[PDB]
């Protein structure tokens, strides 16, 4: 029942050890400058990107596609950061301490930092998608 696409953000952003790798980030970016393949990808962040807690790997996974598609994918990925960019500005906040102590929240609080930063800097965000 999943396109191709949705099995690639699936996989890209699933609940393990596995870092999104870089043929599928490319990927990813190539095929969100096809309108369907951008919203199907944007739906499926927009859910992982809201998870909590012990599935904070869906949210960190989800971060690291996100800033790759404002760097390397279509412009309409850094609108639709723009539309919603309550819900990244909250990541920078978001907490979850795992069962041996560990702060395992603070990645996505960095790369949430990091990606506000670049959204809120046109100039900058504008030479890096030049270059990229
Ligand atoms: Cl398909």
């Amino acid at each position: 029942g999943y396109s191709s696409t949705q099995v690639l953000v699936r996989d890209a952003t699933a609940n393990d050890s596995r870092t999104p790798s870089i043929d599928t980030l490319d990927d990813l970016a190539q095929r969100s400058y096809d309108s369907v393949d951008f919203f199907e990808i944007m739906d499926m962040l927009d859910k992982r990107l809201n998870d909590k807690g012990k599935y904070w790997r869906h949210v960190a996974k989800s971060l690291t596609v996100l800033d790759y598609l404002v760097r390397f994918g279509s412009e309409n990925c850094v609108l639709w950061c723009r539309e919603n960019f309550y819900v990244i500005k909250t990541l920078r906040e978001f907490r979850h301490e795992d069962e041996e102590g560990f702060d395992q929240g603070q990645i996505i609080r960095v790369k949430a930092k990091e990606l506000v930063s670049l959204l809120n800097d046109e100039e900058r965000l504008r030479e890096e998608r030049s270059m990229n």
